[PDB]
């Protein structure tokens, strides 16, 4: 237990593609899906519980989601 951060700096309300089969299925493809990913599951966890914090740059796409590089 060490350290903090916040970035809610971003937003793209869009779909996002998944991968459909073999290592990664249900996974995002792109970067981009990842941050709709995160986007569009923080928008209804934030319709249900309004605190809701919103983190989601390249650094935390690509360290939350090692597969999209």
């Amino acid at each position: 237990m060490r350290g903090s951060h916040h970035h809610h700096h971003h937003g793209s309300g869009a779909l996002a593609a998944l991968h459909a089969d073999g290592p990664h299925a249900g996974l995002p493809v792109t970067r981009s899906d990842a941050r709709v990913l995160i986007f569009n599951d923080w928008e209804e966890r934030k319709r249900s519980e309004p605190w809701l914090r919103l983190d989601m740059s390249d650094k935390a796409i690509f360290r939350r989601y090692p597969h999209l590089r």
